[PDB]
């Protein structure tokens, strides 16, 4: 399961124009932070070909995550 | 809402968060207020909200990422 998602993170982010690449990596990590609770952002950012640099971004947008499902947000739908 | 409103919104519900979730409330009040301030820089962001300019990083990222939340069915209203 991990694995496939690593996998459609890369193809979101490999097809990103520069100008919206910050804003889909943002997007990928919220869309699947509440199928990843259990990994280390390290993890993360060794799965999905990311600088662990971005790592504390990760630990944020899962935390953000929880209350934007809780207002309405359907992450499928991201 | 003047921005000024807006502003005040946002430093009222920081005020109210315990220190714990400071962080999160922060990016939230971001997103959701993010499409009523579609004129404003970051600088004046966070001069209104009596933030660090090194915060406005965080405002640039937040506010461009509310098109696709709102359209995943985001209600701001109910932040």
């Amino acid at each position: 399961d991990e694995d496939e998602i690593y996998r459609h993170i890369r193809q979101a982010l490999s097809s990103a124009p520069r100008n919206q690449y910050t804003v889909e990596l943002h997007l990928q990590m919220i869309k699947y932070a509440d199928k990843l609770e259990h990994i280390t952002a390290k993890a993360f950012c060794e799965g999905t070909g990311l600088s662990q640099s971005l790592g504390t971004e990760f630990s944020k947008m899962r935390n953000l995550t929880r209350r934007l499902k809780a207002a309405g947000l359907n992450t499928d739908l991201l």
